[PDB]
RNA sequence: CAUUGGAGAGUUUGAUCCUGGCUCAGGACGAACGCUGGCGGCGUGCUUAACACAUGCAAGUCGAACGGAAAGGCCC
């Protein structure tokens, strides 16, 4: 599973397997998947629609894919961050991020009911 | 107590991974060249020889400072 805060990455990450470093940052809605071919394919399959991904280190497709994979695995969903810190999401995480999560969920509700 | 923002590709090997250079996709210009060329709007136009320059023009004005009267102008 990949934690998406409304069609985008939860928080910036930097993953690296072997030598394939991949940097990921969340982006505002409508930004798209600004990523290289392999990392872009990984993100598009994961369902991220607004992300900025850069490929540092080697450009080998397999290693870049593994680096994108563990960069995504390093993602830490806000509820589990709160569980980690023994606090609440309203106490640990940015209000804008939480709000955007509510509007994403509600727009999701709209889509579901419309089905 | 969130962001307005980051894409790669080819090429060392029989094959692989890494390192690594080289090359390319983008944008730009006070540009030139080739082919081509309808119009309008707004800009811009010797980057080199601070090289040598024909010709015209680019700094005059004041008679309410002055003697005046060479012209035009009035009066004989
Ligand atoms: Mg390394
Ligand atoms: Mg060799
Ligand atoms: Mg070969």
């Amino acid at each position: 599973k990949v934690p998406l805060v409304g069609r985008t990455i939860t928080h910036p990450v930097i993953g690296e397997k072997a030598a394939g470093v991949v940097m990921l940052r969340p982006a505002s809605p409508g930004t798209g998947v600004i990523a290289g071919g392999s990392a872009r394919a990984v993100l598009e399959c994961a369902g991220v629609h607004d992300v900025l991904a850069k490929s540092l280190g080697s450009s080998n497709a397999i290693n870049v894919v593994h680096a994108t994979v563990d960069a995504l695995q390093q993602l830490e969903e806000p509820e589990e961050v709160a569980r980690r810190r023994g606090k609440s999401v309203e106490d640990i995480a940015p209000a804008a991020m939480l709000r955007a999560r509510k509007e994403a969920d509600e727009a999701a509700a709209a889509a579901r009911m419309e089905e």
